[PDB]
């Protein structure tokens, strides 16, 4: 079996924020994990529900995308961009090729991840097969409906996770946007399915949790550590 | 009811390390929490099993004790020292005076905390009364025998905690010392009583967990955040 990570992206890419900017993939939630997996000698296949994706436009701000990350993002010849060009749909991937399922995010995930049955099945199989399921930021939206095949219960029931904070939605001024669209926060999802939500001290802190082979992180600053943890959890 | 923290110290203070240095209280595990509780307007009472204590001699190293901490430590007129002079034994304290039980550490705790029934009773009452139980570093040794009065089960059973790492004992070259003395590590204690041990990425990282009103931190770098968390958990 090849050393591989399946790196999931949101396929939602519509106008979202009060300034009219689109949500989508939070660039460094894909890029930092991609870099981390590559340093450790893993191949990375990208996947989204539709086989397409767009960038969260607020994630292009220079406090979130700068330096070598920005260079890699602008250079169409970069490994990151060439690999992204090979993005697949769920039916095109083979779950026993993968030891890690890594769910990147951005607010778009709140729209598609809960409904992404096919992606959830794949993640279940990787987990059932001894692999690691990892998610950063709003990535834990994909746990809404994700079943542990061996217990028939929600995978996160009785598990400890972190993820993007309710207080952070408020700071970003998007809570009324979320309510108007009938969306559930990561804390909403954890409570609903009997997971223990373990909060960071501050909403932007590099903070992440390893609960056996279920690995979660809070926000963009946690993307790298969430990737590192997912590798360590393998061994 | 006064706003008060009961700040527990190890009473063990014997030769421990291969260089002949004594273990004891890890100075900043007392001092940083003391400072944090004071900023938030809490009074602090120190307590140990014997009413006495000595300092972990490796915690006086300048990478662990420096700047204003060192000044406060050397100045016998400091609030820290005057309050330490008032250290009590367990029978002398009143548990409904206290909203937080904070267990400082140092390796000495592995000797006395598991056997400190009286301190465990007090912590149980504070918790039973709606308060917070917090422990940093080897502090979770005090959970070995600590019972939730309302369930009759170990307080940490089914809880998520962190604490000093097995890998850290190895880095410090004390694992054979611990074995020879038949001592259990924080990870040993968590496993024995059905707690979920949630590890930091690295053994010296500022890393801490809030599981409802049970708050834990890994090491000296986590002492401040463990204190902050304990206050936030109240509200």
């Amino acid at each position: 079996a090849p050393k591989k990570v399946l790196l999931a992206l949101t396929s939602y890419n519509d106008v979202f924020y009060s300034d009219g900017a689109k949500t989508g993939v939070f660039v460094v939630e894909a890029l930092h994990p991609f870099n981390t997996f590559r340093k450790e000698g893993f191949e990375v296949d990208f996947v989204s529900e539709t086989g397409k994706f767009g960038w969260d436009e607020h994630s292009l701000a220079k406090d979130f995308l700068n330096g070598q990350d920005e260079t890699d993002f602008k250079n169409k010849d970069s490994d990151f961009n060439k690999t992204l060009a090979k993005i697949k749909t769920p039916k095109e991937v083979n779950a026993d090729d993968y030891q890690i399922f890594f769910a990147s995010a951005g607010h778009g995930t709140l729209f598609d991840y809960p409904k992404a049955k096919d992606l959830q099945d794949i993640a279940s199989e990787i987990y059932a097969n001894g692999g690691v399921v990892a998610a950063v930021c709003h990535g834990p939206a994909i746990f809404d409906g994700l079943t542990d095949k061996k217990t028939g219960r929600p995978l996160i029931e009785g598990k400890s996770i972190t993820g993007f904070t309710d207080v952070g939605e408020t700071i970003l001024g998007v809570d009324s946007i979320l309510k108007a669209k009938n969306l559930a926060t990561v804390e909403d999802v954890a409570k609903k399915y009997g997971a223990k939500y373990l909060a960071p001290v501050g909403p932007w802190d590099d903070y992440s949790i390893t609960d056996g082979r279920l690995v979660t992180g809070v926000n963009p600053a946690s993307a790298h550590s969430t990737a590192v943890r997912s590798i360590v959890a393998l061994k």
